[PDB]
């Protein structure tokens, strides 16, 4: 199990090490053959190397089986040339490994329905994975322009772009509850219609996985009214962006959320939360998102789904047993990682 | 006050007459100079005339100051040629009057936070009006197509299309709480950027109204986390469609929602709910949406905002005092219209 570990900035070192504590603990207990090396990325790399993604890290990410990424970014680097800012190294990293699917799961863990914006009864059992196409669609479409008189942008998708994101949806669903919802605007848009028939054609290779389709405006409505009804959700890039952010607020605790970017090259697992420089070194940073990113790595980079589940369960019990300051408790980083390991043992 | 009344199908006759009872009651009490004539539309018109929008109604809508529209649609007409279906007469009606802005308000009335999907504390005080651009954007953009290899669609807007929907937002905000949020994707899209600077230029003529801008994916997140923060929301057509449906589920009682379509010609005020043929003639249909459409008519077609508010208040008190079957009570159509009139007197 070859991991490139890119802690980054701020709380990045702290939360990344908490996830490595879970992983080393599983490696001793099951013999996963863990091997990892820590590499400079982000602001630390700009300061030490002069660019956020230097060639040592490029090579190390190139040679690894997965990246456990921390958090990148800081005011010190915010004014730099776009070429070398922290935010841009994240895009260089995605590009180098041709990652075309962002996976953002939102889950209301047992006993934390209290944190949801939705009423308990709706929040109970939500566990949905949003698969967002990353490389195409309107942010990248041509033709595009603006004049004094008008502006234009093109939502364009080819059969390969849809097909590849559809297979990561289908494959992900097999590792969870065997249901996929593809979301489109097939009733008004050619893109919609084309997307739908390409996912339905791809669906055929996955007989063991159910597929239905929803129009995006009905899908936003269901994500507030009955989000517990969904397992995996797949859609294009801008709708994936709108629907991953919609689903992200449903647990009501944004710092808990893990992320993964999957593609042709080395996959990247990271927390959705930023580098939170303001509390770096205090040992209060909530590691839940970084430990859950480690769990997504086991599931999606090594196929160790059952291990991923076990880690999630330990996290779930820990959030109840010694809630972090974010959930109104007092358990600092170490203390919280400890009760996860304590449930893991 | 010249009104063309188009009751339509199913519960259309029943709920439309309940709204006319409120209006005749205000007309006697204040001397509004109410004048209305009832015209065939929808399925009733297909059956009597052979088309859902016949020339008598076209002319009557042409000569009126506002349309109070009921609900249109029925299985009997669902198989007909697209040219003459009920759904298509609604589009012919919009076209004839060049209505370019759909206004959908979602409001959690006092004491009905219980019905919301969101926790009480978030649902309390939500009252947001979504203004959706109706004529342009991607559903209508050229170029558009599909081949075996790819599909394409164009999100295109000209300075006039944005400018006109922006002024109905600004004007609507003046009649409520003096704040507008315009929503875009200005950070990635040319359309976004262009939309933003055209609304900010239009904002200048409305010094008495505040303007801020939000990216759509952040705006979906806020509509679940703090929707009470917003007065009027304006955006393009597909985002207006996604965000009007998102906000519509927040009261948790879809049958209550009024709608208005505003433009160059005669404005149309209607309930969001369909014709509900199954309960037509039973006198159980909830009139709240049709009475609230009458109130939106007073506000947006005649500028009688204070009267509109008074009607809304009577509705609010009535929903608490004699809740309809939909809110778990027993008050049928008549009974509920009566306690509105009783608060209105």
């Amino acid at each position: 199990m070859k991991v490139a570990v890119l802690p980054g900035d701020g709380i990045g070192p702290e939360v990344t090490e908490a996830a490595l504590k879970v992983l080393r603990a599983l490696d001793e207990a099951e013999g996963l053959g863990l091997a990892y090396e820590v590499f400079p990325f982000g602001g630390a790399a700009i300061d030490a190397f002069g660019e956020p993604f230097p060639e040592p890290t490029r090579k190390g990410v190139e040679e690894a089986e997965a990246v456990l990424l921390g958090s990148v970014g800081g005011p010190k680097w915010d004014g730099l040339p776009r070429k070398i800012r922290p935010e841009t190294g994240l895009l260089s990293l995605r590009k180098s490994q041709d990652l075309f699917a962002n996976l953002r799961p939102a889950k209301v863990f047992p006993g934390l329905e209290r944190l949801s914006p939705l009423k308990e009864e709706i929040a109970r059992g939500v566990d949905v994975l949003i698969v967002r196409e990353l490389t195409g669609g309107i942010y990248f479409g041509e033709p595009r322009g603006m004049s004094e008189a008008e502006a234009w942008n093109t939502e364009r998708y080819s059969k390969p772009e849809v097909e590849r994101v559809a297979r990561v949806a289908f494959e992900a669903a097999r590792k969870r509850r065997k249901h996929v919802v593809s979301v489109d605007k097939a009733n008004v848009l050619e893109v919609g219609e084309f997307w739908r028939k390409t996912v339905e054609e791809v669906g055929r290779g996955y007989p063991d996985v159910a597929l239905e389709h929803q129009y995006v405006d009905a899908m936003a409505m269901h994500l507030v009214r009955s989000p517990a009804r969904f397992d995996v959700v797949v859609t294009g890039n801008i709708f994936g962006d709108i629907l991953s952010d919609l689903a992200s607020v449903l647990p009501g605790s944004l710092g808990l959320l893990p992320s993964a970017s999957l593609g042709r090259g080395t996959p990247v697992f990271e927390p959705v939360h930023g580098s939170a420089p303001d509390i770096a070194g205090k040992g209060i940073a909530n590691p839940t998102a970084a430990i859950l990113s480690a769990a997504m790595m086991l599931e999606h980079a090594f196929g160790l789904v059952e291990l991923a589940r076990k880690v999630e369960d330990a996290v779930a019990k820990a959030l109840l047993e010694t809630p972090p300051p974010d959930l109104g408790g007092s358990a600092g980083t170490e203390a919280f990682t400890a009760t996860v390991l304590r449930h893991l043992a």
